[PDB]
């Protein structure tokens, strides 16, 4: 993944501006910088934005419904539903206001079900948000209309990389706002003997995006030096001086996992993201990962292979999925 | 032995929101509870088309909150540790949209400021009230906004009002389920204020302090209500082989104290709702403090050496909540 070295500073935040009804808001189908194509029947992605924000929503639609585990960390989580079974996952900007996009998805799915309301027929949408108001001078947020649009725009086997959907105004590196850079959204996909793994991420971290060599590639760009340093350098200097003597993501797979296995898998993959995002899981962050299984293929009963006695299990799947997710984070930062 | 209010056999569908020009109605319920709690407002609105509604507790200053959620059918949005409003609604997960109406309205009242510390925080919870009516209408953004607009200090509409319009109890069998309502109770002790608000839509039944089943699981064949355990035990012998609530106070409590308080009060509701906290329920309690009054540094009184602390307040608030549950079932 060839990350662009060039800066994309978000610029100084004003923390307000016109809101939704100031505009005749037309949803735009987000195309981003490039399209990822993937083969995962039953999983569709739609992304829609308002240019007037700019802000957007990204919807993962799984009409069969799929078992889900939710892993939320940090002090600024913005989550609706958080269900253990979902027909859609809605990721959006606009902080807590943007949870309204998920209502637009929910209402649209109820209409599609011809207003059936049996308990077993409830259409379940979990939503999570990023605080993207630092990155733009408006108060526009993903509303019901934008969530419904994202669901209507959902295509099988495509994902718009970059500044698209929820990633429109995502940004990283918030030691100081003058060093914060626009990120984007990202996705990656791997197929391994029939096994399918899709990672979707919208990194809006306090921390920075880091590649596999340990280089900081997005966030904390100091325009006085022309480089990005790990935040810890700023934090340690800040302490010598003053104390002298928000990433939302989904990992979707077709491998059957029990509720316990799936929850453990979610925690493992989520923690793994502290490789590519640093710091991560902070009090300042609202990090929410959804781990979704479409329950299509079984792990073998015993975990052995020629690569080891403990080589084929949900931990192994978690390790593989963790790499897919790191690739998706790097696509968001590219 | 109150007269039955059987909900009747569910259809699980009928016309939805898009079929009507939905008109919010200010809910008045069967009677108004009046109380004195500065800085707290309550609004309730409903659609007769459902019937279904939303009840909003507005604390404009914002208040520290603990959330305690139990069971397999929880429907929650936000669940924040600090809230400007709590939105309770029918319509199952679809009715979480009412809370978005409140949130958007509060952003407009803030003149569209978006600083992190100025975010307007609304936590919402819902009941599944589609079994109790033959429509698919749900509380929408417009209904949550209306509930906020209708909010006033010091009033609560008891009974079939707001989120309580189509709440119901006793779900061993839908033929024995009865309409409940919403309820509130208030106590003042010196400067200490405790308000309880509840929307009991339980699988279980409402039980009074004597142990009498007073709402839910009414058999029209017998004219009597039954505790569900009698039905369950006989079911086993033969075959083998949600409540959303808020407790609001003015007593300062640390985050740890507040969260322990929330769990205590919530568990206490298994006295008045039985069974409770079941996998079939989505029970969600919000414990909210306006942080106005300090507890003493030491817990003693003439009533005992360990008599004034958060456990104590929890025990008192538990009784206020039982009273609210009984109002909802009346």
């Amino acid at each position: 993944i060839a990350v662009d070295p060039a800066p994309r500073l978000a610029g100084p935040p004003v923390f307000g501006g016109p809101g939704n009804d100031a505009f005749d808001l037309a949803p735009v189908r987000s195309t981003g910088r490039e399209m990822l194509r993937f083969d995962f029947p039953g999983v569709s992605i739609g992304a829609a934005h308002y240019e007037e924000g700019p802000t957007g929503a990204t919807v993962i639609h799984i009409p069969a419904g799929a078992r889900t585990a939710v892993d939320a960390r940090g002090g600024a989580v913005g989550l609706s539903g958080g269900y253990d079974f979902n027909h859609a996952i809605c990721l959006a900007g606009g902080a807590g206001y943007g949870l309204e996009a998920g209502a637009g998805v929910s209402g649209a799915l109820l209409e599609r079900l011809e207003y059936r309301t049996g308990f077993a027929e409830l259409q379940l949408v979990s939503s999570a948000v990023i605080y993207d108001f630092s990155a733009r001078s408006t108060a526009v947020y993903p509303d019901k209309a934008l969530g419904r649009a994202a669901l209507e725009f959902a295509v099988p086997g495509e994902f718009p990389q970059g500044r698209a959907g929820a990633g429109m105004s995502a940004s990283a590196g918030k030691v100081d706002w003058d060093r914060t850079e626009i990120t984007g959204q990202g996705a990656a996909f791997r197929r391994l003997g029939d096994v399918r793994i899709l990672a979707v991420v919208v990194p809006n971290p306090v921390g920075v995006i880091v590649d596999r060599a340990g280089t900081v590639v997005r966030g904390n760009y100091d325009a006085q030096t022309g480089v990005r340093r790990h935040p810890v350098f700023d934090y340690q200097e800040a302490f010598a001086e003053q104390v002298p003597p928000c990433t939302i993501s989904a990992i979707v797979t077709n491998v059957r996992m029990s509720p316990v296995e799936l929850n453990q898998f979610a925690k493992q993959v989520h923690s793994s993201m502290h490789r590519g995002i640093q710091p991560f899981h902070t009090d300042m962050d609202g990090d929410t990962l959804f781990a979704v299984t479409t329950d299509e293929i079984d792990l073998p009963t015993t975990p052995g292979s020629s690569r080891g006695r403990l080589s084929v299990n949900a931990t192994a799947l978690g390790a593989i999925a963790s790499e897919v997710m790191w690739d998706a984070v790097l696509e968001a930062g590219k």
